[PDB]
């Protein structure tokens, strides 16, 4: 229906952080496939800032980055799951703020991330 | 502290019951249903249909949150909002949980413990 990325995404990024088994999901794999859009680099550059910062701020700046296309799109969630899986599951972020931006940013572009990555 | 990924997880699986296997984090959550009264829940779906918005869910998570049991019925709400109202819907959940975490975030501790003891 498109409406299905959003708890998707959820659940997905939320995965990605702690890795539970209990949470996993088959439709993950393909969403994982994504992470080739982003440098491994950035990623770790992002979770130094974050760590010096002690908060989610720089990922929130980051994802508070204007998105144009569908692959601008794929970009912020590959981000976010990267980032997701590097910070550490021990790390006390609220999780939703994210999601909020994330979700303002992408949910527009729903429907073809659903084709996209399931058609 | 890993209950707000908890009942984040544990609220989209009453909305659309998916999950992969047995999950007794919820069968322990689903036990603070009893805690919900008759028709609360029905009359809440239907003031957020009449609405067309979760407005109504939101006002009901704006209420005073003043002792554990408190905390516990609105995770109870919620999740039973989330379960009648259908998958379908077009809600944005995050929203919802940004409030219901101000509210009940301090009992996380008493809720980690009051659920596994």
């Amino acid at each position: 229906r498109g409406s299905h990325m959003r708890t998707l995404l959820i659940r997905y990024i939320l995965w990605r952080n702690d890795n539970d088994q209990t949470y996993y999901n088959d439709d993950f794999k393909k969403l994982m496939l994504l992470d080739e859009l982003v440098d491994d680099g950035d990623v770790c550059t992002l979770i130094k800032n974050m760590r010096m910062t002690l908060s989610d701020g720089p990922l929130l700046d980051r994802l508070n980055q204007p998105v144009n296309n569908i692959e601008d799109a794929k970009r912020m969630i590959a981000i976010s799951a990267k980032v997701a899986r590097d910070i550490g599951e021990r790390s006390e972020i609220r999780w939703e703020e994210s999601f909020t931006i994330l979700f303002r940013m992408i949910e527009t572009y729903f429907d073809d991330l659903m084709i996209d990555l399931y058609g």
